[PDB]
């Protein structure tokens, strides 16, 4: 068994939630037997670019605490030359693990989750942050409410397993312009997050991502950028939801709907 100290407060580790690179997230208990998640970053072999990404993520997470409750709570942190400890709320489950377990999603829960994500992403955009790598794993379900966990500034972590692993990230939420930018101008804009949000909502509507069927990677990337590749939008009773999806998944970012527009859309506004 293991334990840890953060700004003079002791926590006992229950299990490891996730890990990625020099980072680990643990489910812990304080002295009062209250649950938290602690992200541990080992900085021993970290370069100045990796260091600055962890510093920038902490500064933005702390700054944005007061601006939205759709951003994960950061209670405390410790930073030295050797490590980082971040004390956060634990939550119930990340949105990716939740979507993989769920068979059918209630239209009211899908709508409520959509509103939470728009608000979180809108808040970061207002502070000049574009995530550019949004996936369901970036969102935490905390008592039926979605909260953005990270800002895409530091390295991404994957959930851990207690079994021996056999062989990775996802390409299913990647904007078409993120692919086109690699050969070449900034390219990136708040619209890149709209596309990724659109892929998440598409998953919550049709049970798959827009290009989940394409197993091959080079053929998937081609399909995301190809204008002749028609994305299927099967008819559903929620006509407003069908329009949101079509407007989020436009290949030209200039034609793609914005976050302020999505917040005034009937899907989010009509019937509360
Ligand atoms: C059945 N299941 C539950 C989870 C889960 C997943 C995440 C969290 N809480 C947090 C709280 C903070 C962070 C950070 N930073 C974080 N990161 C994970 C890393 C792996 C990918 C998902 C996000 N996860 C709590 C979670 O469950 C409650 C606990 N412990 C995953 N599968
Ligand atoms: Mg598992
Ligand atoms: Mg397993
Ligand atoms: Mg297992």
């Amino acid at each position: 068994f293991q334990s840890m100290s953060v700004k003079g407060r002791i926590y006992s580790i229950l299990k490891q939630i996730g890990s990625g690179g020099s980072s680990k997230v643990f489910q812990v208990l304080n002295e009062k037997k209250q649950i938290y998640a602690i992200k541990y970053v080992n900085l021993e072999e970290a370069d100045n670019q990796t260091l600055d990404s962890y510093r920038n993520e902490i500064a933005y997470l702390n700054k944005l605490q007061q601006h939205s409750d759709k951003i994960i709570r950061l209670y405390d942190y410790e930073i030295t030359d050797q490590y980082i400890y971040m004390v956060m709320e634990c939550g119930n489950i990340d949105l990716n693990s939740w979507l993989k377990k769920k068979k059918s999603i209630d239209p009211w829960e899908r709508k409520s989750y959509w509103k939470n994500m728009l608000e979180a992403v809108h808040t970061i955009h207002q502070h000049g942050i574009v995530h550019s790598d949004l996936k369901p794993a970036n969102f935490l379900i905390v008592d039926g409410m979605l909260k953005l966990i990270d800002f895409g500034i530091a390295n991404q972590m994957q959930p851990d397993t207690t079994s021996v692993v056999k062989d990775v990230g996802t390409v299913n939420y990647m904007p078409p312009e993120a692919i086109k930018d690699m050969s070449s101008k900034s390219k990136i804009s708040p619209k890149s997050d709209v596309w990724s949000l659109g892929c998440i909502l598409y998953y919550m509507t049709y049970g798959k991502t827009p290009f989940q069927q394409i197993i091959n990677q080079i053929s998937k990337l081609h399909a995301i950028i190809d204008p002749n590749h028609e994305i299927e939008f099967p008819d559903i009773p929620e006509k407003d939801l069908q329009d949101v999806l079509k407007c989020c998944l436009k290949r030209d970012p200039k034609q793609r709907i914005s976050i302020p527009e999505l917040l005034a859309h009937p899907y989010v506004q009509i019937q509360t």
